[PDB]
């Protein structure tokens, strides 16, 4: 009975991973109050007591100032946490699955889908800290797996609660009649959480390294979201194209996913991924 | 007859300490996220009109986005949402809104010394940019609204009221694990005991609308200030390392000039004296 320790059960992906993997795995999903990650002594011993075969780390690899009333805003590397999770994992040869981000690509100036071997230099704090976590998971845990995830979504009529993501934002533009702003200077994919969650068992056997993980997309955000809005019966004129955003240089974070296609892991593209699972779903509309 | 205050963020660090302070002198309504959703313009307008508070203290953070559940939409747009709607609800009932801003709006500034509210600012992080835009929107919609620029705060390490790891607790952990707490001579920041921020809050209610630097003062760098705070706490002086690498291009100066509010009779202690003052307050003599 393999034991899966999930750090980040409270989050959007964490809470959905726990529900799916509680079928055939024992899932131990503690709260940040239950399991202070920066307490090395505690995390080493608690990891050893649970003795998990697989660790899926989704918890905040540091954070900005928002979400808190009294934040420090040191704006240093603020790593640790995963470092202690890493050494605890190495002690019992655990398989660590880090939830990374395609925002690592957001500084790249190349066009078309980007591969995992291409030199990266993100521009915002989120991309910088995710990349730094990747590099350090590698040197301490060579067998560890880094999945660069995209902006994601559940069906907008889902039972599992979720904060505002794009399917909800397009529906709200329909009700309030205020248009949702986007741009042609953005190339990004959005992946149904179900495909991310359903493919997650296949990653357990992957050799250690960095893997692009999510939907593909060759279209820009403005073209993509019109296609999605047009599926949801959302007026066309409700999705606007602001040429000012990313004017200095386009944000291209569309991933080439052939590395995981070799290992039999498939994601559909962004448009046909949304449509298939908008229709498949048992929501009458 | 007794004034009524609507406090948002009633569970957070500052919000919970404001509710506790005011509950005996006012009718304080501190609704949870389930009781009052800040992303909903329709709902905000409906509740504030019914509660009809004379004073609204907005301390809550925008915790209702995808960033806070680690599924972020990382646009430059930094949408206000909740803070903008609160202002509109207040305009219609004529409520005096008090907003929790931040001194981090000064972190881009290149000037030296304590900075006043009337200078040209340009923050370089996301916290400063969201907070400054919140002020800009509030002074447009609510001329009477008051925006208090707070500092990084701290309660006592041994107070039974919870908090996240702030300065005084990190220096104790340094002593425990013999890990040097790293700081820098390139940072000019003040920190304030929350008790001084909270017992002066009643004075701000009368203040004319505008921006007011609201917190402790500091005339020296973080390294020297954290060394002083170390020696008072009886933690060893070797555990305060100054990493001069941090803030190489432009030193972070968020020292605040509180000269505006002290003309209105609002006095704050400085960083060092204020700490010893509360540190001596705790545990009364037998």
């Amino acid at each position: 009975m393999k034991t899966i320790l999930v750090t980040g059960g409270s989050g959007f992906l964490g809470r959905r991973l726990v529900s799916h993997l509680s079928k055939n795995y024992t899932v131990v999903a503690p709260t940040h109050g239950e399991l202070d990650l920066t307490d090395r002594e505690k995390i080493i011993s608690e990891v050893t007591k649970i003795n998990p075969q697989i660790i899926i780390h989704t918890a905040a690899i540091s954070n900005t100032g928002l979400c808190e009333q009294n934040p420090e805003l040191s704006e240093s590397i603020n790593l640790n946490g995963t470092k202690y999770l890493a050494e605890a994992a190495s002690k019992i040869n655990s398989k660590l699955i880090f939830c990374s981000s395609d925002q690592i690509y957001n500084g790249n100036a190349e066009k078309g889908p980007l591969s995992e071997d291409i030199d990266v230099h993100p521009v915002n704090v989120y991309g910088k800290h995710k990349l730094e976590a990747e590099r350090k998971l590698q040197e301490i845990l060579p067998t560890s797996v880094s999945l660069r995830l995209t902006w994601m979504y559940d069906h907008p009529s889902s039972k599992i609660p979720q904060h505002k993501n794009l399917p909800i934002m397009l529906l709200e533009a329909k009700e309030k009649n205020v248009p949702f702003v986007t741009t042609v200077n953005e190339y990004r994919a959005i992946t149904f959480v179900g495909e991310v969650v359903e493919n997650i068992e296949k990653t357990f056997e992957l050799p250690g390294g960095v893997y692009n993980y999510g939907a593909s997309n060759t279209s820009n955000s403005y073209e993509t979201y019109k296609e999605i809005a047009k599926i949801m019966d959302v007026p066309e004129n409700l999705v606007e194209n602001d040429t000012n955003r990313f004017k200095a240089q386009a944000r291209n974070i569309s991933m080439n996913i052939q590395k995981i296609e070799k290992h039999g892991i498939h994601f559909s593209n962004t448009v046909d991924g949304f449509s298939k699972m908008y229709k498949s779903f048992s929501n009458s509309e």
